């Protein structure tokens, strides 16, 4: 009798056990996949997020479980596929010929077999992580669900003139909803996903990423509060970021109890402005980016003006003060490789050249500079002529060997004047301009803010770390000005040894001499002149703080620090609108 | 020095700034008009409306409450039968009566619910007027008061087409108010509109679970499991509630209790009563006609005097009746006069038989065309055939003598009342969701999940016990500590002294007065008794068996009465989106020209 009865039990819960499965919600992996489409190359960035479907409910994504899996090899950037186009279809050197953009219409499919091959590489690049990283289960589930791709163009084509850009993007978005059927992943776009993003929007997507990492930004109750006026606030101030990348340079901080700023200054308010939802808490955005900012395109910059002044330049020999005692290289923005023997080769292909960017917009056959008299005098200001030929452009006249005096305090002086805070805004900073913020200085002085600020950059780090692995800088570094300005005072005015183990920069400790630290001290005068105007500025950051990525809840990281996290999170928190293009649409839209 | 004189400007600004930023909370009134069996009666509520920027209006359920519940009007049942005493003949009930005719007398019909309306009007302005202050007026007159007037078992029998012409009318009524007090009173076919049984029972159920805070969105009352379903933390609770003409049976089913094809469960979100963002339930809700107060103590006098046990030349014997009282043998309101007699009024408005009686008609067509229902009134005693006044008029009897005998009282309630042969006339619905009687009930379905009590008589009967000692303070809700109680109460003699009836309890326990609410209180005594073996003889045993009046909120002042009306409130206020459209976009503002 006791087992009989016990039997009965066993056949209860088993309806039990299949009405449960009916009534509630079942999670499945589904894979993200972010493009990053800049200025040095073209990347593949595959994410996991667990969906969650419901009964009446739908399918959402839970925000949190977002993580990246891997970021993938770096192809050719779109601005060289582009380029390319043009060598073979409005003939060579078109930079310093006047082209007709209506004839460059009949090349159009052209175009489309050289955004093909670039598309096939990182179509087979992304299936190759996805391979690795899942299991047989985790690909049934990733596999039926769908990926929705994400290619977003930051500065390396924000500068690109006329129609070409925006006609590459219909191209690139068809050859990523028409993949491979071989490998099983259902890969799929829209032009809302697919688009070139704005430095704002690279910037503001910066801050999201940020915030949600961090736990800072939430609609829950651990991460924010409702006053008893039903106002949401978050429960952690929220934080600003500067993003240092190739090409251009990000400058994001919230404004604090809404502060009043003047009629031209701009900023964004995330609910207002459809960045974030609703229910997430309010806040208004200082965001601005700033062109030939970074890592590449101020150093190209920067050569091309100091060895244009008659104060730096002396019988074809330009001094630097940001380059260590001893260094020595050719007159040319072309990329430097530091070899085994001390000496510093410079290439001088066109392609690998740093002015390269900066000498193709300031041209009198861009209808940029032929139509707007204000661009012309900007090219003209940073010594680009634009009447003159590409070659003459980015050639550093009059001037043969550069050399290094390492005098820190020359070097500072000279990143304020031409890159900070410039006569001129740089040149294809309209957008900028158009936020109230001509240049750099005139952010701070117009908007300033009590939020923590964090520094995003590979050589932004570096120059931090490299001062304290010498024991210049304290373990514990909060951002003080004259602290940092004192020890990297004392390393770059260092001589540089060529011994047997290569070029040494002699301190009185020592570190060899290689072809990302050599002009380090360029980068150490921009994050002293930097916190310099965040000192200057009514308002100051509770703390400054530099970090490459966020540690997760576990102790391992989510994902990495940029742009990639915030364009997810601007889509797939808009519950019911994600909903009807990711699940509702999907891949089966592309279904003839 | 300046630094703190340019703070107060910037000061100046934040605060403008952050009133239209800001949600903004103003006061707004909410009726209720029950409509039920006994009276039509207007329940005033005050609610806090909230308005924030792209978010709309909203009210917070937690801040309902009841500013008082006004006088107890003329019923539905007596406005539509005085109509038809004028418009179609007196004595109708007993004479072939052709609807279609009645027709021409619609507008006749408009002026009967029109002296109705006016009443209940004036009243609930009289409560709006009094507990309200001017600050308070104005947010109330200006935002409108949404009118929800309900009929319940007094017009859920009523014959033919008339009880819904009269509803179009009352709708009418509503949507055009007096524009001299300045409240903008308001209604749709949504809002005013007769309630059925499961409905009533329903919406006292979420009243109940509300009130307690046991039914809730929020994670005080909520907990989402790791499969994201929303679960109560905190058991719901079950109501019974016995009315004037009809009692409901409400319970949650708690975990996969498997019921039979026959037996219809009502999950809340389902059947739309509560948001997707509420915890799911699955409700057994069912309401028995002939079962409330009035209406179950003139089916039981005619039940009772109508068998040969009980009736012997012209005396009948109620063990359910004092040692010593006596009355005549009519189903009509009973008096106990300061001389001991029992004053029995022998007016056809004031019988207490005369809803079934006008029911158990065999020109009503639910007795001329469904035999079934022929067969129930006279399983009940009553002739359809033969006239009101003989159906209503207890045969062969002329003096009602009280035994005080409880056990056979019991018995009696339990044949008659509780588990009858047939169900009782006019209980179609209550059949259709499974349940013939209220034994089938607990037999069918049952709960662990505590049960609460509502009805003036239903607490008076352990109330009473309770003050003579009988019962204790603490009272789980014991069967046989109940029966025990009642027995040696029910048994007691009444002596007519100078002061008037007094209840002598045997073994010199105590005294009280003999009035006409404590008279025939060991009929609800053995109705308690019945209820509680059936709920003990069920698969499930509630928790816990609660008698409340009210529910007593967090400052310990009660937020408002138990009964259908917070309930269904909840049910059009809860959906925030719908409430509204109705509510507020279309408003009384809808009613102009
Ligand atoms: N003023 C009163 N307040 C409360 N109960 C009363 C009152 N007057 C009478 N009663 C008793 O309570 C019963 C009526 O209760 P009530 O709550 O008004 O239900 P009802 O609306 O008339 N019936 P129903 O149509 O089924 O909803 C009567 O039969 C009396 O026994
Ligand atoms: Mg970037
Ligand atoms: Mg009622």
């Amino acid at each position: 009798d006791a087992d009989t009865e016990k039997r009965i039990n066993v056949g209860k819960t088993h309806l039990q056990t299949l009405r449960n499965l009916e009534t509630r919600c079942h999670d499945s992996l589904q894979a993200l996949v972010v493009i990053d489409a800049g200025s040095s190359s073209t990347r593949t960035n595959v994410f996991l997020a667990k969906t969650r479907s419901c009964p009446n409910k739908g399918r959402s994504i839970d925000p949190d479980s977002i993580q990246l899996i891997r970021e993938g090899k770096r192809f050719t950037g779109l601005r060289v596929v582009l380029e390319e186009w043009l060598d073979t279809y409005a003939g060579k050197d078109w930079e310093s010929r006047p082209v007709d953009a209506r004839l460059l219409f009949q090349y159009v499919p052209q175009m489309h077999e050289g955004a093909k091959k670039l598309m096939q590489l990182l179509e087979e690049d992304t299936v190759a992580i996805l391979d690795s990283q899942l299991n047989e289960e985790q690909k049934v589930q990733v596999k039926a669900l769908g990926i929705p791709v994400m290619l977003c163009s930051t500065a390396g084509v924000r500068d690109f003139h006329e129609w070409y850009r925006d006609a590459l993007f219909v191209l690139l978005r068809h050859l990523i909803n028409n993949p491979s059927p071989a490998h099983g992943y259902k890969f799929f776009t829209n032009p809302f996903w697919t688009r070139p993003i704005t430095g704002a929007e690279e910037g503001l997507f910066a801050f999201i990423t940020l915030n949600h990492l961090s736990r800072r930004l939430g609609e829950d109750p651990a991460r924010s509060m409702i006053d008893e006026y039903g106002v949401k606030h978050s429960r952690n101030d929220l934080a600003g970021v500067v993003e240092v990348g190739g090409a251009s340079a990000q400058i994001v901080f919230p404004l604090q109890e809404g502060t009043v700023l003047p009629s031209s200054v701009r900023a964004v308010n995330l609910q207002r402005e459809r960045l974030l939802p609703e229910r997430y808490p309010s806040a208004d955005v200082v965001s601005v980016s700033f062109m030939q900012l970074g890592m590449a395109s101020s150093a190209g910059l920067f050569l091309k003006e100091l060895c244009s002044n008659d104060e730096f330049l002396q019988g074809g020999i330009c001094s630097n003060p940001c380059l260590f005692k001893g260094f020595q290289q050719s007159c040319s923005a072309g990329e430097v490789e530091v070899r085994p023997d001390g000496s510093a080769s410079v290439n001088e292909d066109v392609r690998k050249n740093r002015l390269k960017p900066l000498a193709t917009y300031c041209s009198v056959h861009n209808p940029e500079i032929s139509f707007k008299v204000t661009n012309e005098m900007q090219c003209r200001e940073n010594s680009i002529d634009p009447t003159k030929p590409l070659a003459e452009r980015m050639k550093i006249e009059n001037c043969s060997i550069i050399e290094g005096t390492g005098n820190f305090d020359k070097c500072v002086s000279q990143v304020e004047s031409i890159l900070v805070a410039p006569k001129l805004p740089l040149p294809a900073n309209i957008e900028a301009a158009s936020s109230g913020f001509e240049s750099v200085d005139q952010v701070f002085r117009f908007a300033s803010s009590t939020a923590p600020m964090f520094i995003t950059g590979r050589e932004m780090l570096a120059s931090i770390d490299t001062l304290k692995d010498h024991r210049l800088l304290r373990s514990d570094f909060s951002g003080d000005v004259e602290e940092l300005a004192e020890a990297a005072r004392e390393f770059c005015s260092s001589e540089v040894i060529i011994r047997t183990d290569g070029p040494v920069i002699q301190l009185p400790g020592e570190q060899k001499l290689n072809s990302l630290n050599f002009d380090l001290c360029k980068t150490m005068a921009l994050t002293v002149s930097l916190l310099r105007h965040m000192a200057a500025g009514e308002n100051q950051p509770s703390f400054i703080k530099w970090e490459k990525s966020i540690a997760g809840p576990d102790g391992k990281p989510l994902a990495d620090l940029g742009w990639q996290v915030g364009v997810i999170l601007h889509h797939v928190l808009f519950t019911e609108e994600w909903g009807r293009t990711a699940y509702e649409a999907g891949y089966s839209h592309n279904l003839e």
